[PDB]
C-alpha cells in the first residue's frame, strides 16, 4: 500500500526515432496514490498545453507526439526528463536525449577520373555523411554488382577502399561507396569512381608501407565493455600479409577474432586487462615493417553499490551508499525530489559523507525520494531510492 | 532593334527538383526595350515581395528560391507561368508544373513467412511507393547479394517477382524488393520475404497459366513516340517458353526487341502503324495457351503548322495558322498578350476561322504578341507569335 513513486518503465537514455510513426517518450511509475507527471525539455519546464502535438496517457506520464498536422521532429530534438510525484515525494527518470534517425544525402560533387600507375597503391576514400547510428558501408559497381574483396583490395572500418597494389583488372568495374542505414534501411550512393590505370611496363617489387594507420604509431581509447578494433592496411607490390601481437603477452584466443583478410583484429568485451601495446607486421618479401598501437581503457560508470529503497522503523538509523566504479573515477551528486541537496529543506537527522548518506533517528517526517547521479566524462548512472518510515 | 518580347529560355514543362540545391524556375526573353517580368502560381498572381525565399534576376525573370532559413519545397509545388511584357505586347511561357523529387519510405509492415508447395507457382508482389519519376527496381538478398534471374524466375516491369515453378534452391536466399531513384540515387528496401518451400513428392507436370497479364486478353493505350511494352509471364512445371506475334502482320524487326528472357517485347518509337492486336504463346509441353493484347495508339499534339512572328508592311494582309496533329484531335485557343481573345480590345482588321487568323489592312496599331494553345487529353503546345508593322 503506502509506497512513494518508483519508475516502472522509461524510454532509452539515447532514444532514437525515424520521422515515421510518431514519437513515444515513455515514462511510467508505481505509487500508493497514482502519481502525477510533468516534464522538462532542455532543463526548462516543458509546457504540454501550448503544444498541440504532444499529449499524456492513461494514468501515466508517457508522452505521445503527432505530426499529422504540419510538423517536423527536427525541431523536437532535445533532453527530456520525467518527474513522478505523489503525496510523499518525487522520483526522476533519466535524461532522455531524443534524436532523429537521419539518413542524409551526399554533398553534390563532380568527381575526378582516377588515374594511377599500375602496381602503385591507391585509396578510394569514402567519407560518408554522419547519420545515427553509423551506417553500414559497402562498395558496389554503379550497376549494382558486388565488388569482390581480398588481401589485395579491401575496405577499412571508416569505409575507405584500399588498394595495396593496383592491377589491370581493377578497370573491370567502377566503384561507388554505399551507406545502408540501420532502421530506415535507406541506402545512399556516392558518385562512382572511374579508374583509368596506366601500364608503365614494370613489376617493380617494392617495400611495404602503411596505408591507413599513418606512419609508425597510433593511440586508441576504448570504453570498458565495448569492442576494440585494430587495423593495419599495407601497400606492397608482392601483396603484403598482416600479423598481430601484444607486447609482453598473448592475444586472448577467445575474445580475439581476425577479420578483414587478417587486416583487422577485434577484441570483444574489453576490460582493463586488455589495455597496453599491440603491434602489427606488414610482412612483404622485400621487407617487413611494424605499427604500434597504444590502447588505453577508460570506463563509463557501472554500479558497485546501487542505493535501494529504505523502509525503516521510527528511530532506526538508515544509510544510502551510492558507489560506482569508473575511469575516470565517478562523481556523486545527491538530490531530494529533484531539488539539489544544497538547496533542500534542512534536516538534522541527515549526515552526508560524499558517496554515503546516513539517516539517524528516522522519524515521521523525512519521507522523500532521494536521487543519485554518479558520472564521469563518459557517462552517468541515476538511481532513485525512497526513505519511508513504518 | 524594334522587336516585341520573345522567350529565350525557360524551365521544362515538367520541372522536377530534389530538395538539395535551391530551385531555379527559369524564364528569359529578348525585346527592343528590356522586358519586365511577373509570374502566376496556380492561376493567381504570384507575389514575389511578401515571399522571402524567392527573388528575380539580372535583367531577366528567372526566379530563385532559398530554403536556408527554415523552409520546405513541399509547400512550393504548383503551376508556374512567366509573363514577358514590353511597350508593344506580352509573351507567355509554358505552364511550369514544379514538383519535388520524392524518394519515400515503405509503409511499416510485418510480412508473412512465405510457404508454397514445391513446383507450384508464386508471385512476390513488390508494390513500391510512388516517387517521381518511377524508380528503377531490382531484387537482392537482405545481405546485398544479387538475385539471379532466368526463364523460370524473373521480374515484371511493375517490379513483382515471378516464379513460374518454385524449386528447392529458392531457399538459398531471402528476397527484398529494392527501388533505386533516378537523380537522388537513394535506394529504399522493403522487408525481406522468407521462403519456406514444402516438398510434396511430385513433379506433377502441369499445363501453363498466365501469371501477370490476367486471363485471356488485355488492352493498352500508348502515346505516339513513346515505347510500347508487352509482357507475358507464365506458370508451368516444365518451364514455359514465350513467343510473340502481331495479328495479320509481322513484328518490325528493327523497332522491336525481345527483353526479359523473352517474357517481354518492346517497340521503340511507336506510331499509328504499330497499333492493333498482338498475342503471345506460353508454349509448355502439356499445352500452349495464348494472351491477346489490344494496342491503341493515341497522340499528344505535335506541330504541323506552328505560328511564326509576323513583320508586315502597313496595309498588307497577314495570317497566323496554328495547327497540330493529335489523337484526339487538338483544340485551338487564341490569346492576345495573355488575355483570352474573347475578352480582348476589339479589332476590325481581324477575322478568326478556328485555327486560322487573318489580319487585313495591318496598321500602325495592332502590334501585339498572340498566343496559341493546341491541346488534347494528353498534352498541349504553346506558341508565341507577334504582329509587328514596319
Ligand atoms: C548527471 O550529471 C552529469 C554531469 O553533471 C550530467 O551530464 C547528467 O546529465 C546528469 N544526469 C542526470 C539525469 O541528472
Ligand atoms: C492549354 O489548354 C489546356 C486545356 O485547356 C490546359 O490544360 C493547358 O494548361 C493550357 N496551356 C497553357 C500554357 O495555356
Amino acid at each position: 500500500l503506502t509506497q512513494p513513486p518508483t519508475i516502472t518503465k522509461q524510454s532509452a537514455k539515447d532514444h532514437i526515432v525515424d520521422p515515421r510513426d510518431n514519437i513515444l517518450i515513455e515514462c511510467e511509475a508505481k505509487g500508493n496514490p497514482a502519481p502525477s507527471f510533468h516534464w522538462t525539455r532542455n532543463s526548462r519546464f516543458f509546457n504540454i498545453a501550448k503544444d498541440p502535438r504532444v499529449s499524456m496517457r492513461r494514468r501515466s506520464g508517457t508522452l505521445v507526439i503527432d505530426f499529422r498536422s504540419g510538423g517536423r521532429p527536427e525541431e523536437y530534438e532535445g533532453e527530456y526528463q520525467c518527474f513522478a510525484r505523489n503525496k510523499f515525494g518525487t522520483a526522476l527518470s533519466n535524461r532522455i536525449r531524443l534524436q532523429v534517425s537521419k539518413s542524409p544525402l551526399w554533398p553534390k560533387e563532380n568527381l575526378d577520373p582516377v588515374v594511377v600507375q599500375e602496381g602503385a597503391p591507391l585509396t578510394l576514400q569514402c567519407n560518408p555523411p554522419p547519420g545515427l547510428p553509423s551506417p553500414v558501408i559497402f562498395w558496389m559497381s554503379s550497376s549494382m554488382e558486388p565488388i569482390t574483396q581480398d588481401k589485395r583490395v579491401s575496405q577499412g572500418h571508416n569505409g575507405d577502399l584500399y588498394f595495396s597494389n593496383v592491377m589491370l583488372q581493377d578497370m573491370q568495374t567502377d566503384y561507388s561507396c554505399n551507406a545502408r542505414f540501420h532502421f530506415t534501411h535507406t541506402i545512399q550512393q556516392k558518385n562512382p569512381f572511374t579508374l583509368k590505370v596506366l601500364t608503365t611496363r614494370g613489376v617493380a617489387e617494392r617495400t611495404p608501407s602503411f596505408m591507413y594507420p599513418q606512419g609508425t604509431a597510433s593511440s586508441q581509447m576504448v570504453l570498458r565493455g565495448m569492442d576494440l578494433l585494430l587495423e593495419c592496411i599495407a601497400s606492397g607490390v608482392p601483396t603484403p600479409d598482416i600479423a598481430w601481437y601484444k607486447k609482453g603477452g598473448d592475444l586472448p584466443s577467445d575474445k580475439a577474432k581476425f577479420e578483414n583478410f587478417n587486416k583487422a583484429l577485434r577484441i570483444t568485451n574489453v576490460s582493463e586487462e586488455d589495455s597496453g601495446e599491440y603491434f602489427c607486421l606488414a610482412s612483404n618479401k622485400m621487407g617487413s615493417i611494424r605499427h604500434t598501437i597504444s590502447v588505453r581503457v577508460k570506463a563509463a560508470p557501472y554500479w558497485l553499490d546501487e542505493p535501494k529503497n529504505l523502509i525503516l522503523a521510527p528511530g532506526e538509523d538508515g544509510r544510502l551508499v551510492c558507489r560506482a566504479n569508473g575511469n575516470p573515477k565517478p562523481t556523486v551528486q545527491w538530490m531530494v525530489n529533484g531539488e539539489p541537496l544544497q538547496s533542500a529543506p534542512p534536516n538534522p537527522n541527515r549526515e552526508v559523507a560524499g558517496d554515503t548518506i546516513i539517516f539517524r533517528d528516522t522519524q515521521i517526517s523525512s519521507r522523500a525520494v532521494y536521487q543519485c547521479n554518479t558520472s564521469n566524462e563518459h557517462g552517468y548512472l541515476l538511481a532513485n531510492a525512497f526513505v519511508s518510515v513504518l
